[PDB]
């Protein structure tokens, strides 16, 4: 009833969740599996609500069944005078981020270097490069193209998770949740930080909130914008000030999906739980916040202003968009009347 069960990804988000329960009363309640699609198949079961995705899962998602309830919204410039739960979503670019001190690098010369991805699936970290690359070489062979990487959901045996490094025990290595130390777009750009990998496939955000003071964790404690660059594809470097001229694509925010005969339902206890422990908050900071978790993103990116209504009742295919939808299915003939579990 009124009663949401979430679904959390690895034990970190499943720690998030358990304070958001029983700080919500237990209108909001917890269910947690190792990886998103394993979520999306709780969901399917009815065994869990809801759950915040990329939009590279709201599309396989889609061809379950799932729906789109509500969307990830950050502050904005334009579009002032409307609330944040009306305003309409902006959608955020993705980039691909070097160190500037690795001269010579750009788009043109990516072939046979280290890459860091977010995960496999998802939009900044997957499926818009990859599928530039595939559409550029002309071959599926997107598993050859870089000598080593870190894709989290990838064969653990493959390059494409040699430069993966598991959880502080060495276990769980490559794994898609956040027990993979350079999982996720936080995990991405440490891959690069470190000098584990040559490129990483993060969005704009993630290099502004990790530099210049902004984080504070140690490995990013001493990061500086200044020693970046984005790759655009044109052949040139950029500073990361550029994101608007020099971005792979603009890709569709996250969204909280659900099956549809339970998203009135999911939609309402969200928006009721967000006034409670969103930004400005009834109990945000005093007793829990949303969206905060320190730069790990944990249930819902750190960014967040709040979780904004949909315009226009949009399917999955609307949501995501025409533009970004024939990238996907165009990629994936690599790997249509589907839904894969
Ligand atoms: C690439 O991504 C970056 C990071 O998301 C984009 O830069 C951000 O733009 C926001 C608006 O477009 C900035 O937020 C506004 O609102 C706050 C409050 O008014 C301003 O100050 C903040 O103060 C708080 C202190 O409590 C700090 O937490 C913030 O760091 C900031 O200092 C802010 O000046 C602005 O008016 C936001 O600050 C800014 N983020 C950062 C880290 O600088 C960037 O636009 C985007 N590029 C493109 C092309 O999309
Ligand atoms: C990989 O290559 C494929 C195939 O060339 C790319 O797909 C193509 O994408 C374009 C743009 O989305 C599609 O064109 C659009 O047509 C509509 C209808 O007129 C129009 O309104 C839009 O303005 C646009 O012109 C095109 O149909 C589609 N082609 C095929 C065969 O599906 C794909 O984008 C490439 N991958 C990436 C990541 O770019
Ligand atoms: O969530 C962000 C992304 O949304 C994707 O679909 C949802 C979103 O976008 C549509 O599109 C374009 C446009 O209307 O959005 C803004 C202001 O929101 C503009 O810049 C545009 O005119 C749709 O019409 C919206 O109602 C909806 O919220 C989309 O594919 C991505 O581009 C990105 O916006
Ligand atoms: C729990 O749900 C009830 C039913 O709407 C609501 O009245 C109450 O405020 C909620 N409590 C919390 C802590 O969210
Ligand atoms: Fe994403
Ligand atoms: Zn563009
Ligand atoms: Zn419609």
């Amino acid at each position: 009833y009124t009663r949401v069960v979430w679904c959390a990804v690895g034990p970190e988000e499943q720690k998030k969740c358990q304070q958001w329960s029983q700080q919500s009363g237990q209108n909001v309640t917890c269910a947690t599996a190792s990886t998103t699609d394993d979520c999306i198949v709780l969901v399917l079961k009815g065994e869990a609500d809801a759950l915040n995705l990329d939009g590279g899962y709201i599309y396989t998602a889609g061809k379950c069944g799932l729906v789109p309830v509500l969307a990830e919204n950050r502050k904005s410039s334009k579009h002032s005078s409307l609330d944040c739960v009306l305003r309409p979503t902006e959608g955020y670019l993705a980039v691909a981020v070097v160190k500037k001190a690795n001269e010579g690098l750009t788009w043109n010369s990516l072939k046979d270097k280290k890459s860091c991805h977010t995960a496999v699936d998802r939009t900044a970290g997957w499926n818009i490069p990859m599928g530039l690359i595939v559409n550029q070489t002309g071959s599926c062979a997107f598993d050859e193209f870089f000598s080593q990487s870190c894709a989290p959901g990838a064969d653990p045996k493959s390059r494409l998770c040699a430069l993966c490094a598991g959880d502080d025990q060495g276990l769980d290595k490559c794994v898609p949740n956040s027990k993979e130390k350079y999982y996720g777009y936080t995990g991405a750009f440490r891959c690069l930080a470190e000098d584990v990998g040559d490129v990483a496939f993060v969005k704009n955000d993630t290099v502004w909130e990790n530099t210049n003071g902004e984080s504070t964790a140690d490995w990013a404690k001493n990061l500086k914008r200044e020693d970046f660059r984005l790759l655009c594809l044109d052949g040139t470097r950029k500073p990361v000030t550029e994101a608007q001229s020099c971005h792979l694509a603009v890709a569709p925010n996250h969204a909280v999906v659900s099956r549809s005969d339970r998203a009135a339902h999911v939609e309402q206890v969200l928006l009721h739980q967000q006034a409670l422990f969103g930004k400005n908050g009834k109990n945000c900071p005093d007793k829990f916040c949303l969206f905060k978790s320190e730069t790990k993103n944990l249930l819902f990116n750190d960014n967040t202003e709040c979780l904004a209504k949909l315009g226009g009742r949009p399917t999955y295919e609307e949501y995501l968009g025409t533009e970004y939808v024939t990238a996907i299915a165009n990629l994936k003939k690599c790997s249509l009347e589907a839904c894969a579990f």
